[PDB]
């Protein structure tokens, strides 16, 4: 015991030992479709995840972390709002008990059955420790993720998932592909927040993909049957470890499209 996403270490009570958590650069925000403006000076977003090392998956009692070797520039992202380079270190998930619930960012008010966070560090500052305390030392790729279709590309993913059912527990997770994970469109909404999850650090340029991705109802079932807590332990499932929308204080949604 450690915050969580129970009734007595949720997210309403993370101010208390994280006193960031109302900041005001926190994250995620309510995208208001209507008020985000055209910014036509966003340069197009380059995903470059063509020599991606991905080495292994891990359940750390919040989320999965799918990790990658971010010891070279194998796998980038910049362009759009990033000045400079950003290496991606791991991407992860955060889901619903239920499909109407899930995502962290909502779009108009609505909430997606998940979504993926693709978090890479800016190289500038030499690695991931020190990056987080910089407010331009991250860049999270968000793609929201609705039920209906299955995820071609994410069934490898969910088929490791028996295997690190609960805490602490990870599986070899080489030559995955995140290429399969994007959607069509790079269209995205970006603007200036913070880490999600405790310790909440302002340092993220938010980059959140207009166009979901769809998975099927039995891809995400089997990301509920993931445990929060320990082998052994009374099972807590692993589901709506999301974070609810904060307020958007003194910023501006910029959207890459018209
Ligand atoms: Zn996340």
């Amino acid at each position: 015991h450690h915050w969580g996403y129970g009734k007595h270490n949720g997210p309403e009570h993370w101010h208390k030992d994280f006193p960031i958590a109302k900041g005001e650069r926190q994250s995620p925000v309510d995208i208001d479709t209507h008020t985000a403006k055209y910014d036509p000076s966003l340069k197009p977003l380059s995903v470059s995840y063509d020599q991606a090392t991905s080495l292994r998956i891990l359940n750390n009692g919040h989320a999965f972390n799918v990790e990658f070797d971010d010891s070279q520039d194998k796998a980038v992202l910049k362009g759009g709002p990033l000045d400079g380079t950003y290496r991606l270190i791991q991407f992860h998930f955060h889901w619903g008990s239920l499909d109407g619930q899930g995502s962290e960012h909502t779009v108009d008010k609505k909430k997606y059955a998940a979504e993926l966070h693709l978090v890479h560090w800016n190289t500038k500052y030499g690695d991931f420790g020190k990056a987080v305390q910089q407010p331009d030392g991250l860049a999270v790729l968000g793609i929201f993720l609705k039920v209906g279709s299955a995820k071609p590309g994410l069934q490898k993913v969910v088929d490791v998932l028996d295997s690190i059912k609960t805490k602490g527990k990870s599986a070899d997770f080489t030559n995955f592909d995140p290429r399969g994970l994007l959607p069509e469109s790079l269209d995205y909404w970006t603007y200036p927040g913070s880490l999600t999850t405790p310790p909440l650090l302002e340092c993220v340029t938010w980059i959140v993909l207009k166009e979901p991705i769809s998975v099927s109802s039995e891809q995400v079932l089997k990301f509920r049957k993931l445990n929060f807590n320990g082998e052994g332990e009374p099972e807590e499932l692993m589901v709506d470890n999301w974070r609810p929308a904060q307020p958007l204080k003194n910023r501006q949604i910029k959207a890459s499209f018209k």
